[PDB]
C-alpha cells in the first residue's frame, strides 16, 4: 500500500505513496532501491512455531556440506560422502541435525565473510568460537557470556570471537539475548525533562527497570544482561564490573577535554543477531571485533539520538557555534576523533582509525574477488560517517547481496515473546 | 553472465561471479542492490534510429498532460480537454509533438524535482528556462550557451537555469554537447610522466586536441565547448574567457594557501544530460545550480583522480603525513573546505556549505512528502563526501526511484557517433 520511512534522528516517520508512479525497472530492482533502509524484512529472520520442513532443511544442509568439504585444499571425498550420508540420515531421524565443530567454525567465519555491512572482514580467518550449543539455563548463558567478554577483552589487546548458543529446535524454545550488544550504557529520562546516558537505550532501560533493575541514574551505567533460555522468560543478570574494560577520553592537546568526563567501553560485541547456516539457525550467538574510531567519536558521541556532545566540544574550542558555514562541526568532530584514538592507544586498547580500516578492506575485496569471485558489500555501511571520499571505499562500486551462511537481524524479542 | 564493477579511484575493474549464489529476494530487488553503481543502464537513455512509436508516445504524452493540467490550483478543464485533443491530433499528424512554453517550464522543474541525486531541490520553483528548441546550427548552439553562462553567472550572484535545445526527432539528428559540464578545466599527460590539470578530463582533452584544439598546457585551462547539431559532426568552439568567472583560493588564516596557486570556476553546469518528458526526449539541455562547497574542496581538489592536493596541503600544515592514524587527512580537508567557502564568500560568489545544504533538503523532503507523498532520494549521492553523520540526511531513510519527467544519463557521444 505504502512504504514506512523513518528518520533515525528525529524518529519521525513518513509514508511514501509516490513510488507507485515509478517507471519500469530501476537498478537491479523495479520500483525502488530501499538500500538506504536500516532494517529491511530481507535482512531479518523472524519467529516460528513449527520446525524447519525437511524438504527445505535437507537441500540446504546438503548445500552447506558441499561448501564445507569443497573448501579444504585436498577434498576428503569419502568423508564428504560419509558426512552427506550421515547428515541425510540424521535429518530424517531427528528433524534437525548437529554440526561438527570444524563445521561451526567454518560456518561462523563464512557468515562473517558474508556480512555486507562489516568493514573488518579482512580478519575473517582469525576468529574464536565458543561452543555453547549444549547450554541449557539462563545462568549458564551468563557464565558463557562472561567467559567471552573476558577472552575478548584480553586487557585491551582485543580478540575477535563469537559464542554460539543452542540452535533452533521448534521455534518456541529459543535462546535469545535481549540486549543490543553485550556491553552498552543505559539511558534514563530525567525529571527536569532531560536525558542522561545513551538516549538510544531508553526503551530497553525501562524494560530492565520493569524486570526490577537497580537504576544507578548516571551517564555511563553499563546495562544488565537480559537473558532468556529455552522459551523460559528473561532472567536479569548484571555484568561483573571487573569485566567491563573502559577507556577514559582525553585529548593530546586540549587538557580541558578530560573535564568532559567522557569514556566508553572497549568491547564492541553485537548481541541480538541470528546465525543461519545450512538450514539451521542460531538466534543467540554474540560476536565481537574491535572498535573502529569513528563508531565512538562520530556516532556514539556526536549523534543527536546518542550522547550529543558536539555543541559542547565545539564551544570549548571557541568556535562560531551559531554559524553553520564556519565548519566548526567539521573541526570539533575531528578533534573528538583524535581524542578517542589517542585515549585508546594510550591505555593500550586495540582500535583502528577509519583510513587504515578502509585501506585494509579494499585489500580484502581484492583477495575476496580473486579468491571466490565476489564480496557482498553495503556501501552505505562500509563508508565512514566522516571523511567519506578521503577513503578508498567511497570510490568503490559494490554489490550488496545475501548469501549463506549469514548473520540476519531479528525481531526485538519483547514484541513477540509469550509471557508466563 | 557476470557484473562489471569499477573502482573510480584506481580505475581498476572487477568481475562479480558470486552474486549468482544469492538467496531469494534482497531489499526491493532479488539478487543485488546495485545502488552503489555510478552509471546503471537504468539511469541512462541511449541512442536511436527510428522515432518513438506512436502507441508508446501517445499514452506518455496523455500522461504528462494530465500531470500538467492537474497541477494548477483551479484546473482549466476545457483547455485540458482541448490540449489533450490538440496533442493527440498533432501526434497522429506529425509523429512527434511540441510542448507549450509553460509546459516545458513545468516539465524542467518537475524533472529536477525528480532528480534523486540532487540536494539543491528545494530551489525547484526558481528556475530559468531558455527555449533553444528552434535552434539549428552548432554556431547557434554556442551563442545560446554563452547567453546561458552569462545569465547564470550574474557576476557571482549565481542563478539556476537550463537551456533546452531541439527535442529528438528520428534518432540521427540529435543536438549533443560532448562536454561533461559547461565549464571544465583540461588535463594533459605531460612528458616527465606526470599529469597536469584535471586528470578526469584526460580522454576528452585528447579529443579536443584531435579536433585541433590549442593545448595551452596548464593546470586551469578551461576546455572548449564541443558542439554537434542535427547529426552533423562536432564543431569546436572556445568559451570567451570574459564569461568564465573564477574564484582564486585563499585561506582566512594560512597565508601560504594562496601560494598553492589554486582556483576553480564558479559555475556548476551539467552539460551531457538528456531530458525525458511525456515521451519526448531532449539529448541537449545543460542546466546549472550553484556550488556546494564540498564538491570543490573535497572532490575536485582532494581526489586521486582529480587535482590530488591533500598530500601537499597536509605537509604545509606540518602534519604527520606518514601516519594515517594522526587524522591529518581529516584536518587538511576541513581547512581546504574553509578556504573554498571563504574564497567564494569573499569574492561574492554564491556557494553553500554542506550543513546548511542538508538542513534545507530535509525541509524540502518534508514539503515534498506532505505535498505529493514522496521524494526520490539517492542516499549515496545526497550525503556529503565528508561529515556524513554530522549531517541530517545521513540518518534519513530514502527511496530511490525513477519517475517522469526525468534527467537521464547518456552514452558518451564519441563512442556511438557515425563520423562523416
Ligand atoms: C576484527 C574487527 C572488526 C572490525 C574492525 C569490525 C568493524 C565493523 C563496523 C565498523 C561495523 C559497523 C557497526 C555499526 O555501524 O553499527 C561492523 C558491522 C558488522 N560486523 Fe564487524 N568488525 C569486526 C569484526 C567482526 C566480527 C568478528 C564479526 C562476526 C563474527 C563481525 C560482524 C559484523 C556484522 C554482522 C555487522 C553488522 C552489524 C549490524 O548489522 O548492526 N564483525 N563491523
Ligand atoms: C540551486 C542549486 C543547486 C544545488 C546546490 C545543487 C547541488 C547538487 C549537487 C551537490 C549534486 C551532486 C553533484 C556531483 O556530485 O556530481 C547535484 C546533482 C544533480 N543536480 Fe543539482 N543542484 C542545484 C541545482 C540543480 C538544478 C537547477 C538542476 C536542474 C534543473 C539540478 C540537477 C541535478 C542533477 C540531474 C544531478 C545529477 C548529476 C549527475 O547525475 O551527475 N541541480 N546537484
Ligand atoms: C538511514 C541510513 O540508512 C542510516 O542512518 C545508516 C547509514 N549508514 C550507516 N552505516 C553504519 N556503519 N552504521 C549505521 O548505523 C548507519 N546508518
Ligand atoms: C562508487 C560510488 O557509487 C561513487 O564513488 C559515488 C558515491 N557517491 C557520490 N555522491 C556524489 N555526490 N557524487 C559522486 O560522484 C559520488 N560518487
Amino acid at each position: 500500500q505504502y512504504v514506512r520511512i523513518k528518520n533515525w534522528g528525529s524518529g519521525e516517520i513518513l509514508h511514501d505513496t509516490l513510488h507507485h508512479k515509478a517507471t519500469s525497472d530501476f537498478t537491479c530492482k523495479s520500483k525502488s532501491c530501499l538500500g538506504s533502509i536500516m532494517n529491511p524484512k530481507s535482512l531479518t529472520r523472524g519467529p516460528r512455531d513449527k520446525p524447519t520442513p525437511l524438504e527445505e532443511l535437507l537441500p540446504h544442509a546438503i548445500e552447506f556440506i558441499n561448501q564445507y568439504y569443497g573448501s579444504f585444499k585436498e577434498a576428503k571425498i569419502e568423508e564428504h560422502l560419509a558426512r552427506l550420508e550421515a547428515v541425510t540420515k540424521e535429518i530424517e531421524t531427528t528433524g534437525t541435525y548437529q554440526l561438527t565443530l570444524d563445521e561451526l567454525i567454518f560456518a561462523t567465519k563464512m557468515a562473517w565473510r558474508n556480512a555486507p555491512r562489516c568493514i573488518g572482514r579482512i580478519q575473517w580467518s582469525n576468529l574464536q568460537v565458543f561452543d555453547a550449543r549444549n547450554c541449557s539455563t539462563a545462568q549458564e548463558m551468563f557464565q558463557h557470556i562472561c567467559r567471552h567478554i573476558l577472552y575478548a577483552t584480553n586487557n585491551g589487546n582485543i580478540r575477535s570471537a563469537i559464542t554460539v548458543f543452542p540452535q533452533r529446535s521448534d521455534g518456541k524454545h529459543d535462546f535469545r539475548l535481549w540486549n543490543s550488544q553485550l556491553i552498552r550504557y543505559a539511558g534514563y529520562q530525567m525529571p527536569d525533562g532531560t536525558i542522561r546516558g545513551d538516549a538510544a537505550t531508553l526503551e530497553f532501560t525501562q524494560l530492565c527497570i520493569d524486570l526490577g533493575w537497580k537504576p544507578r541514574y548516571g551517564r555511563f551505567d553499563v546495562l544488565p544482561l537480559v537473558l532468556q533460555a529455552d522459551g523460559q522468560d528473561p532472567e536479569v543478570f548484571e555484568i561483573p564490573p571487573d569485566l567491563v574494560l573502559e577507556v577514559t577520553m582525553e585529548h593530546p592537546k586540549y587538557e580541558w577535554f578530560q573535564e568532559l568526563g567522557l569514556k566508553w567501553y572497549a568491547l564492541p560485541a553485537v548481541a541480538n543477531m541470528l546465525l543461519e547456516v545450512g538450514g539451521l539457525e542460531f538466534p543467540a550467538c554474540p560476536f565481537n571485533g574491535w572498535y573502529m574510531g569513528t563508531e565512538i567519536g562520530v556516532r556514539d558521541f556526536c549523534d543527536t539520538q546518542r550522547y550529543n556532545i558536539l555543541e559542547e566540544v565545539g564551544r570549548r574550542m571557541g568556535l562560531e557555534t551559531h554559524t553553520l558555514a564556519s565548519l566548526w562541526k567539521d573541526r570539533a568532530v575531528t578533534e573528538i576523533n583524535v581524542a578517542v584514538l589517542h585515549s585508546f592507544q594510550k591505555q593500550n586498547v586495540t582500535i583502528m582509525d577509519h583510513h587504515t580500516a578502509s585501506e585494509s578492506f579494499m585489500k580484502h575485496m581484492q583477495n575476496e574477488y580473486r579468491a571466490r569471485g565476489g564480496c557482498p558489500a553495503d556501501w552505505i555501511w562500509l563508508v565512514p560517517p566522516v571523511s567519506g571520499s578521503i577513503t578508498p571505499v567511497f570510490h568503490q562500486e559494490m554489490l550488496n547481496y545475501v548469501l549463506s551462511p549469514f548473520y540476519y537481524y531479528q525481531i526485538e524479542p519483547w514484541k513477540t515473546h509469550i509471557w508466563q
